[PDB]
């Protein structure tokens, strides 16, 4: 075979790009798409389009626009620039509104610089933005803004935006604003991190900064004081320049106010009904409140009889947090994915007045998410097809008869497509299907009335042609049994794989709670190069604690992090080493974050199964990690709760067992998520027991070590390491 | 040869130990010494002794006594415990005075815990100590102490003790209080670091600390705001008679007050005469003031007729600072080492009220230091013998006839002793000579009346015996000539060294201003093993900028750090290569501190001479290092001074060149001296240009990385690296 293999440079340089097709539904019949660089509008039914905005309309803007956002009515466009990243979702920027009618950019009453967040109303073109931790509203882009809040105070009071832990572990967003459907009310949360300790670390910046700066971020570690939260709703239709806006507060339920708790979900049901979910610090009990607007009193009332309790006796509630409800048109009922009697996550139908929900789906498989709802059907994605937890398809169930379930993606192209995600238009008149594996990504448009296939948006013909000139590796998805249970794994096999030969093996690991490293998704990554060029087999295993297979597996590691998930990887390796094509003398292991944790716990387990391992930004001791994520699985690190296990699941305690393995520890000094502190403590422990090891720190890089240069440098360094570790002497 | 070799474990485990003989003169006739664990007192004249304090006395003290101190009058002993290190010289501890006579421990008016510094008066048993940055005095060990200052303030005002930069760069000591000869007066310095920027960095501490601590230290980097200082003197004899004894200030001379300056030397001449030396921020001009106590005003006056100036046109003043003066008993004249008309430092005789001194020694060699002065003789140490800059010997000159100079150590044992050190009794009646090379250390006692050897105190017979059964390396000390100038170097050659073979060479480098890596001292270090076991030739070279050879060589680097000292090391390598017994392919380089900086600079020069190099705690950009030391050689980093060379002599600007070598970067994270920032900026520059290298950080280790575990870990790590870089298929 004279074809080139997939090299490290291809991965690092993106020599082979997967074409995408990111669209944005602006109605039930049209969607926006970024062609060349200008914006076009498409009619889903025919495929014809028109330019919605010339890629040259802002040639002399005098600023590079980071991103845009058209108002719902297509009347305005919010140009974002001066982008400056903060954590995973947060960031600041400067904004400018450009009237699409007058074809002139508004120069009056502009959004302030260093705006923390902005958002159009769902309908029309109102604006709500957060500045210096306060909320403002603009009924018209060129009119003054109303200041909705006055308590904003950096690192203390957040209004409309999340603090560090809420953004990363609860909302996966920086936004803490929620417009009501027609945009009348603006619901927002308020966080107070007054007593939350600050994580502190150095930032060196450019070489010209003489003194390094100390970054201080309110971050609650396991057991520390968490931020507190309040909810509010304000009417934007009745705001005045004279008096200040009045926000009506909706206090949490009594079962929540008896101790620490979190706001974990906000969802409008109708124009005057809002539902909220609260979660106790001990995350196995949550309650939903449904609040109706009292047009007379002007206040919001949430009738007890409308409260819905959700709790688990075997673990935490929900996959990472209680699922979102999907209300019906009238808002009188709703569907919500909850764990069932047998511990499998399915869709349950709820009446806001009745307390017993009804399951409309069942079986030893799970519903990943509810994607769309009509009076006749509910569309969702699950891993039911062929009973493969790693696969995903679009299904729809008839609401009048649950026995009638129809898969809409299963048979489209079975050999190429086994993992879809979907995108429906405003009224579910149309939907885009996105297939991401096992073969190359495929995007298609469909109509709901007859579930007919309209057309192909992107099939990646190009990439496919070039990939043909390459010796691409293959992927094997399968399972092994452990104690009657079925656990899945996948192997990235080198080209021209020969079962008579023996290859070294690299166990790519994550294994966090509800994780899944064994799926049918097609990926171009480091593993791709290792198998294509170094002829290294890259495997992954989903053991206990893994997700999408029911709580018996997922909850297996409840209050016991660092046990079964770590054991199962070892047992997984142990079994792969027993296979004919694996060289038991050359088996490595690596992970990032939780994978780093697991990778380290495995190397210090004393199993003798692994020769070397690489841990990138690993967690080393749970009391070092954040409260919301750690406590969810571990509980509180108090003597009367689970402190003992907190102290027994550290990497440090296993230092000596590293004497017989080659270890490479990497971490960014500016990691605000998994603090460098965790790696510094791992290293000190190894030094304490005299174990040599490899290390690499990245100045000013954070948890993702994603800067262009750092990204290439870390993968290059790790590659040298794995290569040296597998070098046949 | 079947004898074992000196191994790494040998060096790391202290298998072959150098015996020592540390005595403490308590008078002009006897000294204290620890045979086992008890303290013994020896009669120097006959060598007979007895137990001053037997190891049984403090068994039930309930504390580990770290160190002890006897009051001048021998009536009390100051016990030190609860010792907690801080910087290079500073620390806090607890103390308990023991009443040697009543053989009882005092429990009244005890010195407070967390005392920063404590010292007896030169005579009697008065005590002076610093607590919470203020000065206190105890006339009697059991009586209440008097408070001398009320301005103390953590990290802001220091009375009696130095700040970070004064301790490390100006006084090499933590204390800043000077008792007068008979103890009547107590003088002290006061430092104000109100506007001095702070260096900040994390300290992780034990695994049990949830949130790392941020260590903050007032530390002025190059060109930043320096601490200001003030001098005072209090009459301790008036304390019991006065309510609040007043501290009299002796202001600096106007020639210093015009700008930033430093108090760099305090020396009492008589009971009522004290001398002060001030140095301008631009360290090429110092002034000495000799101040006398005016009894009728209780004030201190410094007559201009006694003000002496000491500048330099080719560099800074002194080796590292203006030298200390040595006054004759009447205080009317003094001796002092200063650079002469040829640039060689020699002893000059001064008459306090005469601006022209007389040199009492001369030639092309230098006086290392004045050790003792009697009415008839002045004893000094120089490197005049055989013209060896790396040699050291005790000399005696006749005050009445300068042509009368006797060397007291030159011939005692010429083959085995070339590097001497001395310790005279309280009145120079006896002196211990301490030989440290080229043979095993030798300690001997002598009598001044006739310069006769009283006896040998330690000769290291045992060790010599042990070392006999080991293939120890040999050390060659010689010179090469460049531009008619002699430049010394030393080589640790492996056993059975053969000039017919080619040996890999490791260049041990420091090369800071006034440094000296080539000398006659005998050592058992990492190099010993590299030559003995790994058969590696470890060489060091003193090029331009090195010391003890005149200002022509030492001031060659004036305002140009990162140049000649760097090139000369490289030119050194070539020369050794020209010597025919070096593998031109296996030449490595390594250094600590300035050593690390020069190593990096060399490695990034592109000479293609060095294959690999190791830099530990290196300086990388002079603007990151402290004022006093940096500015002393580089001036100020301003456009109108020397900013251009500051920005042009950094390691970072040479990143692209490290693509030609194997680099190992190592740094302690709690390094208060050479901040981690320095290596953090290097690594970042390398990553920014796609250079692969090896790094290693030591959690919570300071600039010395001397903790027991970290010490073994780093050398073990560096050993693998060197052996890898020199591996030869
Ligand atoms: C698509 O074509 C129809 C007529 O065939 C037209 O009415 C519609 O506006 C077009 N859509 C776009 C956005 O070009
Ligand atoms: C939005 O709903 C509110 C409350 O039901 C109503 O008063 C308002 O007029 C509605 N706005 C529109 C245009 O639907
Ligand atoms: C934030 O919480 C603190 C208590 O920790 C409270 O005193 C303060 O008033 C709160 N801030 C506001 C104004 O909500
Ligand atoms: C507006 O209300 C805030 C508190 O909500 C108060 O601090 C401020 O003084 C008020 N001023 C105005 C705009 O009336
Ligand atoms: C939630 O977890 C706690 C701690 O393990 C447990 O005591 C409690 O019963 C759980 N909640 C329930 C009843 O499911
Ligand atoms: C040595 O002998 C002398 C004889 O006068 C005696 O006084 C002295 O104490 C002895 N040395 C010691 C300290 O034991
Ligand atoms: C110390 O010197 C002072 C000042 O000259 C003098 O008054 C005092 O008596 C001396 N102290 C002693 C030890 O006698
Ligand atoms: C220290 O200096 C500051 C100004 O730099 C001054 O305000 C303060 O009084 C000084 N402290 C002293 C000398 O006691
Ligand atoms: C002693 O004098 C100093 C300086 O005048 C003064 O600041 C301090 O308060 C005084 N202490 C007492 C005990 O009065
Ligand atoms: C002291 O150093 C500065 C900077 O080089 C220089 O301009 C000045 O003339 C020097 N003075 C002496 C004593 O040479």
């Amino acid at each position: 075979d004279s074809r080139k293999t997939y090299t490290l440079t291809d991965y690092l340089k993106n020599t082979y790009r997967l074409k995408l097709y990111s669209l944005r539904w602006i109605s039930d019949h049209e969607y926006l798409y970024k062609q060349e660089n200008n914006i076009l509008v498409f009619n889903a039914e025919y495929g014809n389009s028109s330019v919605f905005l010339e890629n040259s309309t802002f040639d002399e803007f005098g600023h590079s626009i980071n991103d845009y956002s058209i108002s719902p009515d297509g009347q305005f466009i919010l140009l974002e620039y001066n982008y400056v990243k903060q954590w995973r979702h947060s960031y600041t920027a400067s904004y400018d509104i450009y009237d699409l009618n007058k074809r002139q950019l508004i120069t009056e009453e502009r959004i302030p610089n260093n705006t923390q967040w902005v958002t159009w109303s769902p309908v029309g073109h109102k604006l709500a933005y957060v500045w210096n931790n306060d909320i403002y509203v603009k009924i018209e882009p060129n009119l003054p803004s109303y200041r909705i809040t006055w308590t904003g105070k950096e690192d203390i009071i957040y209004n409309g935006i999340t603090d560090w832990v809420y953004e990363e572990e609860v909302f996966s967003a920086y936004s803490a604003l929620w417009w009501s459907p027609n945009g009348t009310f603006l619901a927002y949360a308020q966080f107070n991190d007054t007593e939350v300790p600050l994580i502190e670390y150095s930032f060196y910046s450019d070489e010209s900064l003489q003194y390094p700066k100390t970054v201080r971020v309110p971050y609650p570690k396991a057991g520390a004081v968490n931020p507190t939260v309040k909810f509010f709703v304000v009417n934007t239709d009745s705001l005045s320049s004279v008096t200040n806006a009045t926000s009506i507060q909706i206090t949490a339920p009594a079962s929540m106010l008896i101790g620490d708790h979190y706001l974990c979900d906000v969802t409008w049901a109708t124009q005057e009904r809002i539902s909220l979910q609260w979660l106790r610090r001990i995350q196995n009990y949550s309650v939903m409140d449904i609040c109706d607007y009292d047009e007379s009193s002007g206040r919001w009332n949430c009738l007890v009889a409308r409260q819905h309790i959700e709790m688990s006796t075997t673990g935490w509630v929900g996959r990472f947090r209680p699922s979102e409800p999907h209300f019906t048109l009238d808002g009188n009922s709703f569907y919500k994915i909850i764990s069932n009697e047998e511990g499998y996550r399915h869709i349950c139908y709820f009446q806001i007045d009745k307390k017993d929900c009804t399951f409309i789906t069942k079986g030893t498989w799970e519903v990943i998410g509810i994607e769309a709802l009509t009076s006749d059907y509910l569309y969702y994605i699950s891993n039911e097809y062929k009973g493969m937890p790693g696969g995903r398809n679009l299904y729809k169930i008839q609401l009048s008869d649950y026995t009638k379930v129809t898969c809409l993606s299963c048979e489209l192209n079975p050999e190429r497509c086994q993992y879809y995600s979907v995108s429906f238009s405003k009224e579910a008149k149309y939907y885009q299907l996105r297939c991401s594996g096992p073969g190359l990504p495929l995007y298609t448009l469909h109509s709901s009335v007859n579930d007919k296939g309209l057309r192909v948006l992107e099939d990646n013909s190009a990439l496919d042609k070039m990939l043909q000139n390459v010796q691409m590796p293959s992927k094997k998805l399968d399972f092994i049994i452990l104690n009657e249970t079925k656990f899945w794994y996948q192997m990235i096999l080198p080209p021209h794989f020969d079962k008579s030969k023996k290859y070294p093996l690299l166990l790519d690991v994550y294994a966090g709670p509800c994780s899944q490293k064994a799926d049918t998704v097609f990926r171009l990554n480091w593993a791709t190069y290792l198998a294509s060029t170094e002829n290294i087999i890259v495997a992954s295993f989903d053991g206990r604690g893994s997700g999408y297979q029911g709580d018996k597996i997922m909850h297996a590691i409840n209050r016991r992090l660092g046990t079964f998930e770590v054991e199962d990887q070892i047992e997984a390796a142990r079994q792969f080493s027993k296979m004919g094509f694996v060289d038991n003398k050359r088996i490595a292991i690596w992970g990032w974050s939780y994978g780093g944790y697991v990778t380290s716990m495995v190397l210090g387990s004393g199993s003798g199964v692994f020769k070397c391992g690489i841990a990138v930004a690993p967690v080393s001791r749970w009391e070092y990690y954040d409260s919301v994520y750690t406590e969810r699985y571990m509980g509180l690190p108090t003597p009367e709760d689970n402190l003992d296990h907190y102290r027994n699941s550290t990497v440090m305690s296993r230092a000596e067992n590293f004497k017989q393995v080659e270890y490479l520890l990497i971490h960014g000094t500016a990691d605000d998520n998994v603090h460098f502190q965790q790696s510094a403590q791992i290293s000190k422990a190894l030094v304490d027991v005299g174990v040599d090891f490899q290390a690499m720190w990245y100045t000013d890089e954070d948890h993702g070590i994603a800067s262009s240069t750092a990204h290439q440098h870390i993968y290059t360094h790790m590659s040298h390491f794995i290569k040296q570790c597998f070098s046949l002497p």
